[PDB]
């Protein structure tokens, strides 16, 4: 009954000449997310929520933007290592919920695929993983398609 | 078997619309474009998220939809334990309308006032929210199977 | 048991001429927040939220005193705090060096074991007012039980 909650936030710039990879899904698009790793904004947000619930710090502490080993890193592999460290700390994951905010492209056709990727990576059934997709209703840099934002929440139990 | 969900919503403030937040009509020169009840939408998504049922976009006034959301959450074998939320609006003042929002939500979710919370914030005049171009709502929901 | 969750948000403008205090920690920087401790307000708000006692505006000295009073009110409402998690979004300066001090400040104020308090740091990847260093945001989540 020793439950804990975590929350996560991530954002990356949307630039030409990068792969667009969200929830481990490679999505056809003229632009992609800029970062040190594969820049998977959704997976990073979830990774942060998990480290946070376990009180193990954050993704920057565990997988630094200034370490060559993670240059172009597969964020699913990073998520699986996160889950491993959370389990090592003594916690089991109960559920994950998340939101993705993007003006474009359409993400609804890819949501189930993202959900399946996360569930596999966390060794969870599909019914304990949720991914929600939204636009920013034309507001701000997100409305101008300058970047894509992700949010996450995770429940664990020690 | 507890589960948590998180919700986010934002809508533009436009002329010629009534301002309805948490089912409360608030006297204001502009309203949300979408009834575009940003708060109820954020709570709805948090509940769908906790029950792992997807989102509003996949599922669908906003009170009728929240009542339906709560129905589908119950359908999946989940009971709602609590809701917490935040409204971010630079204008107008939300303080006098909070208690009514809470009452509306508690009624729609078949919950005691005890387990529903609504919080109000400005955006310190920063960004589009600060300039009164939109209103953002955030929500968190705990459920049990 | 009777678990409840809360969430919190806070932002403050970042301008030269004021000190920078995040999580009860003064941080050397050319700008500060117009004590305006974004981290502690968000956590305070999350706690009132979980307890269903309203918000910081309804209830309320620097931000640590307010956090301390918040926790006393949560306790008397019949609730015990299980854990807190949070994120600070700030383009500059580097916050990672100061996380353990913040965690110590928050855990002391809430009378929690250190391993039940977490603080994360992000930049906004140069996007929006946050990414231009015009403001700093904090987010919080708190789990409580009655
Ligand atoms: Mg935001
Ligand atoms: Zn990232
Ligand atoms: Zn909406
Ligand atoms: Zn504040």
């Amino acid at each position: 009954m020793d439950f804990r909650i975590g929350q996560g936030y991530d954002v990356h710039q949307l630039v030409p000449g990068r792969p667009l990879i969200i929830g481990g899904v490679t999505i056809p698009y003229e632009r992609g997310l800029l970062g040190h790793s594969d820049a998977d904004v959704l997976l990073h947000a979830i990774t942060d929520a998990l480290f946070g619930a376990a009180a193990l710090g954050d993704i920057g502490r565990h997988f630094s933007d200034t370490d060559p080993r993670f240059k172009g890193a597969d964020s699913r592999a990073l998520l699986r290592e996160c889950a491993s460290r959370v389990a090592q700390a003594g916690f089991a994951i109960r559920n994950v919920d998340s939101t993705i905010i993007a003006q474009a492209p359409k993400l609804a056709p890819h949501i189930d695929a993202m959900r399946a990727n996360i569930a596999a990576d966390l060794d969870l059934p599909l019914d304990r993983v949720n991914v929600k997709a939204k636009t920013n209703e034309k507001l701000g840099y997100l409305g101008r398609g300058e970047g894509i934002e992700a949010q996450a929440a995770a429940l664990v139990v020690r």
